[PDB]
DNA sequence: CCGACAGCGCATCAGC
DNA sequence: GCTGATGCGC
DNA sequence: GTCGG
């Protein structure tokens, strides 16, 4: 909020490059610049001052100078006025419509919420459910609701098998006062990097959450990742809660710490951390941290017994979840 | 200058 | 059907 | 769009 004007401008530029230009590197550059400026503990007085931060170069410095002098950016003012860019940007707000489908729909005259509704047969399943809950999926989730959702998910998982461990990650684990969705890390001792003693480990949990009418819709589902929709139950005569996005990730139990580091994020934090790992000669994914040889080929998984072990390998002081909101 | 930019599950489609 | 590329979203 | 080498 200290530099909220600038970071909003950069986020809108990032969205334009991703959604309209399909220029993924410009998208990530703008997001990195917005992240470093959001973290900067001073009210930026000039582009030159912002250029000192890593990820802000000459181009963004000049945009910041325009924004500070005038309160706006002509480039963005023209983008807002362009019907084609505005239409593509809007459609990507539906879950499952990305930049390519958005431009395909616009090209064939499908430009608004009603166009989508009257053309539901042009949508795949994910897009159909994203359209159905368009308004709901724009709402934030109060942390008090996240706590009730956690209670349901952990207890229903416990009812399936007491040896499951479900961990709510995402912004919730970083202590945020509100979240965009619910991310659940799941483990069971039957599923390790060495063996899967039991099938349908994820299915059984999903099935149970559907049975109690917590999970209401499916966006995608495989043996280790479920992405879908859920809803808190409401009380008598009470308006319903919005439907909410939920993601469940089943990770081999012996890879919990890499999985919980990954699912806790933020996404930019993970990108920064994984980039730094590469510079230190390691690669990090949600399963393992491995060394890189002189060929750059990933070696064998290093032993990991805590989140901090992962930080230790890349020579970073440990950062608590609440300081990973980048 | 310029190569690299984090890493991967699931859905869908083309080609065979 | 399988395989590989692409889209999308974490 | 930015940056390390
Ligand atoms: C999108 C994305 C995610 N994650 C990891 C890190 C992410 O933290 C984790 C969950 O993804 P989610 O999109 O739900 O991100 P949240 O942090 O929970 C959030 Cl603040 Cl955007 P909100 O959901 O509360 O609105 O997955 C990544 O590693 N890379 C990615 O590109
Ligand atoms: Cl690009
Ligand atoms: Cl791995
Ligand atoms: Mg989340
Ligand atoms: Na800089
Ligand atoms: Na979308
Ligand atoms: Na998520």
């Amino acid at each position: 909020t200290l530099n909220g004007g600038i970071t909003d401008m950069l986020t809108e530029l990032a969205n334009f490059e991703k959604n309209v230009s399909q220029a993924i590197h410009k998208y990530n550059a703008y997001r990195k610049a917005a992240s470093v400026i959001a973290k900067y503990p001073h009210k930026i007085k000039s582009g030159a001052e912002a250029k000192k931060l890593p990820g802000v170069g000459t181009k963004i410095l000049e945009k910041i100078d325009e924004f500070l002098a005038t309160g706006k950016l002509r480039k963005l003012e023209k983008i807002r006025q362009d019907d084609t860019s505005s239409s593509i940007n809007f459609l990507t707000r539906v879950s499952g419509i990305g930049p390519s489908a958005a431009r395909k729909f616009v090209d064939e005259g499908i430009k608004t919420l009603e166009d989508l509704r009257k053309n539901e047969d042009k949508l795949n399943h994910h897009q159909r459910i994203g359209l159905k809950y368009f308004g709901d999926f724009e709402k934030r989730i109060p942390r008090e609701e996240m706590l009730q959702m956690q209670d349901i998910v952990l207890n229903e998982v416990k009812k399936v098998d007491s040896e499951y461990i479900a961990t709510v990650c995402g912004s919730f684990r970083r202590g945020a006062e509100s979240s965009g969705d619910m991310d659940v890390l799941l483990t069971h001792p039957s599923f390790t990097s060495e063996s899967t003693k039991q099938p349908k480990l994820l299915h059984q949990v999903v099935e149970q959450l559907q049975k109690v009418h917590f999970i209401t819709d499916t966006l995608s589902k495989g043996e280790t990742k479920f992405m879908g929709v859920c809803q808190l139950p409401s009380k008598n005569d009470e308006k319903e809660y919005p439907h909410r996005r939920i993601d469940i990730r089943l990770i081999p139990k012996d890879q919990y710490y890499c999985g919980v580091l990954y699912f806790t994020g933020s996404d930019i934090f993970n990108k920064n951390m994984r980039a730094h790992a590469l510079e230190k000669g390691f690669t990090i994914n949600e399963y393992t941290i491995r060394p890189l040889g002189v060929t750059g080929v990933a070696g064998e998984p290093l032993p990991v017994d805590s989140e901090k072990d992962i930080f230790d390998y890349i020579q970073w002081k440990y950062r608590e979840p609440k300081d990973r909101s980048e």
